[PDB]
């Protein structure tokens, strides 16, 4: 993403574990951490304070450090859902955590998780936390899931989410990623193979699977938000949703729409002449 660093006006949240703040690839970031129900304390032990803290610093990681990230300039919101006790969360907690980013005034809300499902059905509130999203034009970025089945998570397919699946460096997609049918209309690949991030307490890791290219799908969406801004526009999640989707590139099923095509989706969105 060379030197485009994003706005402070735009504001993403991570809806994960905990974030390891004092990380210093976060040195510089505006974070503000939004207690809900789980614990917001990350731990180096915690297997959910690492993923949180990984897909953390894949957008907010500031220049020059361990973790360069996507949109170190944008404002995020850390809403931590997922706990590194044994119990796993609900749809419900999620539905809590969406609420509170919007509420917050998240344009972007990253979800790097979810829950297999037969068809993408969902539990009503978790339904309706993403009806919510969709009223109040805040994009809902969420990983499609390693199975590798033509299957669905949830709130991956759900109406208006941009579903991100896991690819390659070489634009191929991984096995271990999801390809339901939903995703042929709202998925898009994004690099999802030994991703780097910080890990809480210190150092860095690099790590596979759709949790970590959704990040980077969410920070490519900062990143044109931040572009509408600087244009002088009302920023339009969605609208950057169907930039993402129209400029997405082919690779048959498993490409879902398209490969991340972020040169593609700038120049659509500069020339006006999105068809």
């Amino acid at each position: 993403m060379g030197s485009l660093k994003g706005d402070h006006n735009i504001r993403v949240a991570i809806l994960d574990g905990p974030v390891d703040i004092a990380h210093p690839c976060f040195q510089g970031a505006d974070l503000t951490v939004l207690p809900t129900l789980a614990p917001t304390a990350a731990r180096s032990d915690g297997f959910m304070s690492a993923h949180g803290t990984h897909v953390a610093s894949i957008i907010f990681g500031q220049p020059e450090t361990s973790v360069p990230g996507i949109a170190p300039q944008c404002r995020g919101l850390i809403v931590p859902i997922f706990s590194d006790d044994r119990r796993r969360i609900t749809q419900l907690d999620l539905a809590r955590g969406i609420e509170r980013a919007v509420n917050a005034g998240a344009h972007i809300i990253n979800i790097s998780g979810g829950e297999l499902t037969d068809f993408g059905e969902a539990d009503g509130w978790l339904e309706n936390a993403v009806s919510l999203c969709r009223q109040n034009n805040v994009l809902l970025v969420a990983a499609a899931g390693n199975n590798g089945c033509d299957c669905l998570h949830v709130p991956a397919a759900l109406p208006a989410v941009l579903a991100v699946g896991a690819m390659d460096d070489h634009g191929h997609p991984l096995d271990f990623s999801n390809w339901g049918s939903t995703y042929e209309q709202q998925g898009i690949l994004a690099p999802g193979e030994d991703i780097l991030g910080a890990k809480p307490g210190g150092g860095t890791e690099r790590l596979s699977g759709t949790a970590f290219a959704t990040p980077i799908v969410s920070g490519v969406a900062a990143l044109l938000l931040s572009e509408q801004v600087r244009r002088g526009e009302t920023p339009d999640p969605q609208k950057v949703r169907q930039l993402l989707l129209q400029s997405a590139l082919p690779c048959a099923r498993r490409c879902l729409a398209g490969r991340l095509n972020v040169s593609g989706a700038f120049t659509l969105l500069k020339g006006g002449d999105m068809s």
